[PDB]
């Protein structure tokens, strides 16, 4: 209940909300029908339109109008947009040549430039270029800005998980909002777009910017706006507020519309419909800018142009039904659409079984259009997994495509022409970034960037210190004509211990056997300088990686490689080598198929045994450093070592096998040398974050031996190819990949055909940043480099898509 008997009188959008049952005046009221009786008339003008004519220029000031063209009204901060345009002879902003804007031009009593975030739902990356000649004002701010050619959006790509991500840094896992739609076990709660249970605080986890702004006493307008508050009403609210005194004014803004995903649902990404809802977006840009620049703050104020989300081409009829997979369809329920999610209908029924419901939708039909998973298995890329909300079972949609339980469904729930939600590396999904202010650089362009970063920037540019959160803060540090924040390289945790040759042969007892009996001080001079690591600068070419985390582990040198050896796991945590481009691939000599070798470095206590593996029937074993790549006969022993080896099922050995014996001799030719540090993953409970030891659900039998979850690699080379990998003086170019170390390739539909048919796309579906391997490793790549760290931040959260151009 609410006595909505009192008035709006002198409190139109007021910033502080009043609690019930007194009513309110802000422009959130009208979602919780709580509004003052009066607000539709008082706060929500519409007579004489948003614009001044030629006649109502000197006016006398009439309270009913929309807006104002009197004298007063430049005092009174209410003026129509195009106010000293019409009446006082000015141009429109978008007419103005751009000018750099060196120092924040402010009025005074601004004691930090404004910053004002334009969200557009659906905007999609390709827009600027293809909408252009629509869009003056958004291509002004583009061009005279800062811009991306794309900001990648996190998955799923739908509206409430990526502006509550915009808003908090955070992955949807991380800040609770998994998709649209969700269900919390937890709560025995549901969440939807329509209704109001998504009005409950308990939903929204993480702390976003307008929170943040608050607690640090920086003030904030309002971010959400009611569906009825037309958008040129928020533009002079907006302005409004900007022109009140000191104390009572906020220093971030929020505008957001609805367009044009709103369009694009019903016409696709490029109906001839769509021009419409461009222009339209324009003239609000416009608007804003007309109006800052009335009130002398547009070469003040910090602009955010951001969009959620891009838009596919999407119908009725590319829809694929559960019922034509699933016997038992009713047993189930699924959140549907541009991705899927599977739970049991019922918890009392224990019939119910998550394994044959995945082999029902398992590789069914030659052109499938969506492929099931357990969630812990999807690409880590999308970091979806860790909430009680995302249901086990998910199914990743092809770009273009539905999926729904039952044909009913979609007839009794064609409509649409337009849809998102799919993989958000999928180009179509990709969305926009443009800044433009004091903060910001001038006509720069920047490299595509993910929006879980830009919570930090915001952070940045309002001089506030950001909650934990997802992003990498100094990796967008080159978008800022000035830096409030300069990070430093996370201290080592752990030194490495560097262990000479301190055991027999005879001392270990592994039941590892290598026929390596076979017999000059030129080449045992040479190979003691490789063990004490004379091609250490070869191998290891942006110094070791730190150790983050407290534990024991040995710095291993060979002419080929260096490894990182774990007494803790049994394996190396990390192995570095260089393949040059001119290398060469040899095959493992007969003699030496079955080989493994004893590390005369490392104690029998601290090493893995060929025992076990025999014993454990599933289990088998796998070289870190590739054998096939060894630089001489002689070193290729060294690959043998037990101290190189790391489990691997035989189903994954195929992918690994192909991936050392043809892809990385592929990239150091393509690349001119590459160097690559390959190492394992544990993250049982699939949180993203390096397993402790007593987190490992899984050993090879018998022994203490435990199991990757993934096997990454980190492939860095020179940006100018025309440089060596090992010889480059700038930038670094980088690609990697967390491969999932699976039993099974269900997941690749064409396993049984030849590696060079499926490997390379499984890979690639499974490509990864250096920084989702830093979190999942607790180590920290590149610390000796030439470059400066903001540089290498942004290397590290790189991500190789392999899309084709936008
Ligand atoms: C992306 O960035 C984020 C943000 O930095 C990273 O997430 C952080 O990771 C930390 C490590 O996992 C985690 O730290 C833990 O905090 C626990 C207290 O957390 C509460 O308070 C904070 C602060 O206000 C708040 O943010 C949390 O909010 C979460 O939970 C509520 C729901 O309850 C949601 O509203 C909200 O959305 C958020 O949910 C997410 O996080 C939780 C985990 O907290 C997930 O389970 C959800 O799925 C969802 O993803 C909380 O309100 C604290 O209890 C932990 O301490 C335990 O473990 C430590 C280890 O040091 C140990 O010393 C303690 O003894 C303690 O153990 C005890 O509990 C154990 C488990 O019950 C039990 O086994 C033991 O026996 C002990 O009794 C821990 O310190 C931090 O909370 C999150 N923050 C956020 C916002 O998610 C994230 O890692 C990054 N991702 C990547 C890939 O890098
Ligand atoms: O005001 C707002 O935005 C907040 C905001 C704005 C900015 C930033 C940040 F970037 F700064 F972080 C963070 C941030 F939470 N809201 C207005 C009301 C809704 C939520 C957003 C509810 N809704 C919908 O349900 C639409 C979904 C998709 C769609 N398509 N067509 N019709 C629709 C309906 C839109
Ligand atoms: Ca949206
Ligand atoms: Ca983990
Ligand atoms: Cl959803
Ligand atoms: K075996
Ligand atoms: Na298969
Ligand atoms: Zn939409």
């Amino acid at each position: 209940w609410t006595a909505t008997s009192g008035s709006c009188k002198g409190r139109c959008f007021e910033l502080q909300e009043v609690g019930p049952p007194d009513c309110r005046c802000d422009n959130l009221c009208k979602s919780y029908s709580s509004c003052c009786h009066d607000f539709d008339e008082l706060c929500l003008k519409t007579a004489r339109g948003w614009e001044c004519t030629k006649d109502r220029c000197g006016e006398v000031r009439n309270e009913e109008n929309a807006c104002h063209c009197s004298e007063d009204c430049l005092s009174r901060g209410d003026c129509c947009t195009n106010y000293q345009v019409v009446c006082k002879g000015e141009s429109h902003w978008v007419d103005d040549d751009c000018e750099e804007i060196k120092v924040p031009e402010c009025p005074a009593g601004f004691v930090r430039p404004p910053l004002i975030i334009f969200s557009v739902d659906g905007f999609r990356a390709s827009y600027m270029k293809k909408g252009s000649k629509v869009m003056p004002n958004i291509e002004k701010l583009r061009s005279c800005g800062t811009h991306a050619p794309y900001m990648r959006p996190v998955y799923p790509t739908k509206t409430f998980p990526n502006l509550y991500t915009l808003a908090t840094g955070l992955y949807p896992e991380s800040h609770g909002i998994v998709g649209n739609s969700m269900y919390d076990p937890v709560f025995d709660a549901s969440f939807h777009l329509r209704g109001r249970e998504k009005f409950n605080h308990r939903w929204w986890g993480g702390q976003p910017l307008w929170i943040t702004a608050t607690k640090q006493g920086v003030r904030a307008g309002t971010f959400f706006w009611s569906v009825s508050i037309p958008h040129e009403r928020r533009i002079l609210t907006i302005l409004q507020w900007l022109s009140l005194p000191d104390n009572e004014r906020p220093s971030v803004y929020a505008f957001y519309s609805e367009q044009p995903d709103f369009s694009g649902h019903k016409y696709g990404p490029f109906g001839p419909e769509m021009t419409n809802p461009l222009r339209e977006i324009d003239k609000t840009v416009g608007q804003l800018m007309d109006g800052l620049k009335q009130l002398r703050l547009h070469r003040c104020v910090n602009v955010i142009f951001v969009g959620d989300h891009g838009m596919e081409d999407v119908t009725c009829d590319r829809t694929e039904f559960l019922s034509n997979y699933l016997t038992n369809v009713d047993d189930i329920t699924l959140v549907p659409g541009t991705l899927g999610r599977i739970r049991a209908k019922s918890i009392n029924n224990s019939k119910y079984d998550p394994k044959t419901i995945i082999a029902a939708l398992t590789c069914k039909k030659p052109d499938q259009h969506f492929k099931p998973y357990m969630k812990q298995h999807l690409p880590k890329r999308l970091h979806y997994a860790n909430n009680r909300r995302i249901e086990d079972i998910h199914l990743l949609v092809d770009r273009r495509w539905h999926v729904a339980r039952k044909p009913l469904d979609v007839y009794k729930k064609c409509f649409f022409q337009g849809d998102h939600g799919f993989d958000n590396k999928v180009n179509s999904m990709q969305t926009v970034f443009v800044g433009y202010g004091p903060t910001f650089k001038y006509r720069t362009k920047v490299p595509p960037f993910e929006n879980i970063e830009l919570y930090n920037v915001m952070c940045d540019l309002l001089g506030l210190k950001p909650a934990p959160n997802n992003g990498t803060h100094g990796s967008l540090n080159h978008l800022l004509r000035t830096n409030t924040f300069r990070p430093t390289m996370p201290d080592e945790v752990s030194r490495p211990n560097y262990p000479g040759i301190m055991y027999l042969q005879s001392e270990f007892d592994l039941g590892c056997t290598c026929d390596d009996k076979v017999e000059n001080k030129l080449e045992e001079l040479n190979k003691r300088l490789h063990t004490k690591g004379s091609t250490k600068e070869r191998h290891l070419l942006y110094g070791r990686p730190a150790v983050l985390y407290r534990t024991s582990y040995d710095i291993l040198y060979h002419t080929d490689f260096e490894s990182g050896y774990s007494e803790i796991f049994l394996m190396p945590l990390w192995t570095s080598y260089t393949i040059s481009k001119q290398a060469e691939v040899s095959s493992i000599p007969e003699h030496l198929t079955n080989c493994v070798r004893p590390d005369v470095r490392v104690s029998p206590g601290f090493s893995q045994n060929c025992l076990a593996y025999k014993n454990d029937k599933q289990m088998s074993y796998g070289f870190l450093f590739p054998p096939y790549l060894s630089s001489s006969p002689e070193a290729k022993y060294d690959a043998f070592l037990v101290t190189n080896m790391v489990p691997m099922y035989p189903a994954f050995k195929r992918v690994w096998a192909y991936f050392q014996r043809v892809l990385v001799k592929k990239y150091a030719s393509e690349r001119n040398g590459v160097n690559v540090i390959s190492g394992p993953i544990f993250d049982y409970n699939y949180d993203g974050l390096r397993d402790t030891e007593d987190e490992i659900k899984q050993y090879v039998e018998g022994s203490s031996i435990p199991v990757p979850t993934h096997y990454y690699s980190i492939i860095t080379s020179c940006l100018d190819f025309t440089q060596p990998a090992d010889k480059c003086d700038g930038p670094l170019s980088v690609s990697s990949f967390i491969l999932p170390h699976r039993p099974d390739n269900d997941e690749s539909c064409n396993s049984s055909e030849d590696e060079s048919k499926w490997v390379e796309e499984l890979m690639k579906m499974h490509t990864a940043r250096v920084r989702d391997i830093e979190h999942l490793t607790g180590l920290d790549f590149y610390r000796k480099t030439s470059r400066s760290y903001s540089e290498i931040l942004t290397l590290k959260t790189y991500l190789h898509t392999y899309e084709s151009e936008i």
